[PDB]
């Protein structure tokens, strides 16, 4: 089941200057920063709060690491701007499982690797009415 | 203080099909919906997750009531997807006046009303590194 909003995917042209005006305008610190180097992102996770399925919602900033990566393309086309949402769950395997068999598409046949050894997958947008919609798994298991 | 993401605001053509997609593709149900004439929006929100700040974590779906209204604007120009976040405060009227002491333009000089009897206001997009961004405070007072 999908238990919560894990976090809102926001593309940037520079990773420390939209750091730094969430610091500044709302208080908000970095959690975490990391280069994923097969997603062509440098991201910084910013906890907002934490969640009633034992998890936590974050901002999720990404500057791309090469113009040829999905966070490049669509920040030449659109500019800086929410580029995703994602939803947690504790089975990420089986939830997209079930949605694969709804029809919609599911990017990867098998999750691969996100933000702090999280597990990760995509349902395209075209079948979303528009919204990149992520559905990732924690590393860490959560305690509701 | 911004203490948690309060909803995404999703934009669509057509309210009552994309709420059938989500609780179709995720089991999401309708927590509630409503017409706010003044922003020409017609709302479903439905609740993913609470929050550690004892408030709660929705999507907002929207259907424009009018082609001349904010939304209606935004799908024309765009399509459907993504159109704002929201963050939930206990004093949106401080925190507000904080950020427009920051150089950052906040659209109303006093909270309007939103959903629920919530009590919004707005951040320009364009000062906020392409996101419009929302501040909501309940209009029932929450326990942490
Ligand atoms: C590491 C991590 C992350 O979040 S990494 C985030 C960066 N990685 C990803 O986004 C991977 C998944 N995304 C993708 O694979 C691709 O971007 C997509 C879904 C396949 C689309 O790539 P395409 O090759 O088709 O690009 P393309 O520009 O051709 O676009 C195909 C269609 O998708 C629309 N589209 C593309 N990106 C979109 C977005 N982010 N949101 C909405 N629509 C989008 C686009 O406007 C076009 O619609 P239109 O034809 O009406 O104009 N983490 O741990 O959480
Ligand atoms: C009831 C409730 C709701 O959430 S009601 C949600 C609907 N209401 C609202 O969005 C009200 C606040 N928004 C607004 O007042 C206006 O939409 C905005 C901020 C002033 C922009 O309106 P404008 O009159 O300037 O429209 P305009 O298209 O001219 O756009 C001005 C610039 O803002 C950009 N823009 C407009 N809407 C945007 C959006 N949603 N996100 C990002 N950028 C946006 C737009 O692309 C343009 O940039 P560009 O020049 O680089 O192309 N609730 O309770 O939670
Ligand atoms: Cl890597
Ligand atoms: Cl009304
Ligand atoms: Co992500
Ligand atoms: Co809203």
């Amino acid at each position: 089941s999908l238990t919560r909003i894990d976090h809102i995917g926001i593309a940037c042209h520079d990773l420390d200057a939209t750091v730094e005006f969430y610091r500044a305008t709302y208080g908000f610190e970095v959690f975490h920063t990391e280069v994923n180097e097969e997603q062509g992102v440098r991201e910084a996770m910013l906890k907002i709060n934490d969640t009633s399925d034992g998890g936590a919602s974050y901002l999720q900033l990404l500057e791309p690491t090469r113009e040829d990566s999905a966070v490049g393309k669509w920040l030449a086309k659109n500019g800086e701007g929410v580029h995703h949402i994602a939803f947690g769950t504790a089975d990420v395997d089986a939830d997209a499982a079930d949605i694969r068999d709804k029809g919609v598409r599911v990017l990867y046949d098998e999750p691969r690797r996100g933000t702090m050894g999280s597990r990760i997958t995509f349902l395209h947008p075209k079948d979303c009415h528009g919204v990149l919609t992520e559905l990732v798994t924690s590393a860490a298991v959560e305690s509701p």
